[PDB]
């Protein structure tokens, strides 16, 4: 039998049959004159009044641009007013968005862009050369924030547009809303599908109830440094913090200066963060010329966080719980939630990940034998409920390997959960990388570097590494009479990929380490590292 684990906080009611949209304003008549979302490029304030009718406006733009129900648009935003108002919009529709770092390459926007179907691609002026044949070709369009190419459409054609235009739809709790990208525990980028039902439910986890997990209320200022496109800040900041009327601090890039400025200033109370930022505020001279009493919780997720960061967050947030989240793009995100962070809040521990969300089942499972374990014991984190998602887009293989029939989903993260219901995790069975909390899929650039033709095979792992936590490196066998060097390797990568994905050290092999089957032996690589 499955050894079942729940969370410390008591199950609650979740409208689960709500649109997001509907979800998300729900309470709106309470905060509709409050701040909603504050651009801290150009202080620019948009109320929750504001922001409801601009995504309303947005939507039957949309509409009148082609976007039916279960069509999709992609959005390739920094952090902006305009990306919140297109991923809203669309809801409305009952359309999906997919959303893409704009630094992408060329390649990295049109493959995802193809692989979603998309029909409109929301950009700014200077990324419209990354999609402009793609888009001509195919009659994609593309709408510009700021000004608008030749055969581009100006944003403004979308708030234009009249929001009582906007068509009857009979949107399901299964329907998509959004697509984020992951390679979950093996192979390459795929199409998250997120659900309304899923996004209700991950949000309803984190936020309401008469204790919640992670207490943000209308009063709070949040901060939104993290990338809007990843699915940290998407629902844990944007979706959480509409949910219960806070306010939205929007930074386009972190910037330690602006950075400190903002939080002093506006007086910032929520900081979702991750562990390269917890590191910039540890090490920077400037922090202690700061005032940064006014945040009260303090989150790090995305990756390992570890006891020498966590103290010196102590000291330089005094007044704030500090704790961290453990998220899956696959598990709607959030699969642990630190209860320090509650209304009422509990003890913790450093170095835990959280305590499993309310209304869901974790279990730990030993990857030889497929036994479920008890407490302190070491296995795969899985989770099962109804903030999971969908499946992959297209792909009814890769759901199969990744969520069982018994609504299991296998998350390739290793951990145990203690006598006080606290998750560490410990280590990581899945092959990704994470490189200050984004994720590298090693089977992307092993592909990469396969189709060279002075390279046999080929095999990337993490490095620890103390500023991005984990760096990529390349196990390469060199083809017979090849010469390649380790700066040709890069550089070979380095042109095709964004910065984040780069090879940092070569390290040439006779041949890569495999079982017996052939596959890629990386836990002995990681370990010769
Ligand atoms: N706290 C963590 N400690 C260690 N590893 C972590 C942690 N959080 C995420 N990871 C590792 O990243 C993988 C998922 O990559 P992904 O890029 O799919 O997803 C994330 O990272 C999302 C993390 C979130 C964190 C929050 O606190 C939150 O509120 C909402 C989301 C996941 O499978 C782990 O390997
Ligand atoms: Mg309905």
């Amino acid at each position: 039998v499955d050894i079942i684990f729940r969370s410390k906080l008591p199950d609650i009611y979740i409208p689960n049959h709500l649109p997001l949209h509907s979800y998300c304003f729900e309470n709106i008549s309470e905060f509709s004159s409050r701040p909603c979302l504050i651009n801290g490029a150009n202080k620019q304030i948009y109320t929750y009044a504001d922001v409801e009718l601009n995504s309303r406006k947005v939507a039957a733009g949309l509409h009148k641009q082609g976007i039916q129900p279960k069509d999709t648009i992609m959005i390739l935003l920094p952090n902006s007013p305009e990306f919140v108002f297109a991923f809203i919009g669309a809801s409305y529709l009952g359309a999906i968005s997919t959303m893409a770092n704009p630094l992408f390459t060329p390649a990295e926007v049109v493959k995802q862009a193809k692989a979603s179907s998309a029909k409109i691609i929301v950009t700014q002026a200077c990324h419209v050369n990354k999609v402009k044949d793609y888009a001509f070709e195919n009659d994609v369009k593309i709408i510009c924030i700021d000004s608008a190419p030749e055969g581009c459409l100006h944003f403004s054609v979308l708030t234009q547009a009249n929001e009582h235009d906007i068509p009857e739809v009979e949107i399901q709790p299964d329907d998509v809303v959004a697509l984020p990208y992951s390679s979950g525990t093996t192979g390459l980028p795929k199409g998250v599908m997120l659900t309304h039902k899923g996004l209700v439910t991950s949000v309803a986890q984190q936020v309401d109830g008469e204790n919640p997990n992670l207490y943000i209320h209308s009063e709070d200022v949040m901060l939104c440094v993290l990338p809007l496109f990843h699915i940290y800040s998407l629902n844990s900041v944007l979706l959480c913090g509409l949910r219960v009327g806070a306010a939205i601090l929007i930074m386009q890039k972190f910037d330690i200066v602006s950075f400190l400025e903002l939080i002093q200033r506006y007086k910032v109370t929520i900081g979702p963060f991750v562990p390269p930022i917890v590191l910039a505020i540890a090490k920077s001279p400037m922090v202690d010329d700061y005032d940064l009493s006014s945040v009260r919780t303090v989150m790090s997720g995305a990756a390992p966080l570890g006891k020498e960061l966590e103290d010196t967050v102590r000291a330089k947030f005094p007044n704030a719980k500090l704790g961290q989240g453990y998220g899956m793009t696959e598990a709607g995100p959030v699969l642990a939630m630190c209860l320090a962070f509650a209304k009422e809040p509990f003890e913790i521990k450093s170095g835990a990940c959280g305590t499993v969300v309310r209304n869901a089942e974790m279990k730990i499972v030993d990857p030889k034998t497929g036994n479920s374990l008890p407490r302190n014991q070491s296995g795969e984190i899985c989770i099962r409920g109804d903030q999971i998602m969908k499946g992959y887009l297209n792909d009814p293989e890769a759901t199969a390997r990744t969520i069982d029939k018994e609504g299991w989903l296998y998350t390739g993260d290793i951990g145990y959960i203690d006598d006080d219901d606290e998750l560490f995790i410990v280590d990581r069975l899945k092959e990704l990388i994470k490189y200050k909390g984004f994720q590298v899929a090693p089977a992307e650039l092993e592909a990469l570097l396969l189709n060279h033709p002075n390279i046999s095979d080929a095999a990337v792992v993490p490095m620890k590494d103390e500023q991005a936590g984990e760096v990529p490196v390349a196990f390469v066998v060199r083809s017979n009479g090849s010469t390649i060097t380790e700066d040709e390797v890069k550089d070979f990568i380095s042109k095709q990929v964004i910065f984040y994905k780069r090879i940092k050290r070569v390290f040439f092999v006779d041949a890569i380490p495999k079982s017996p089957s052939g596959k890629i032996l990386r836990k002995d690589l990681r370990a010769k590292l």
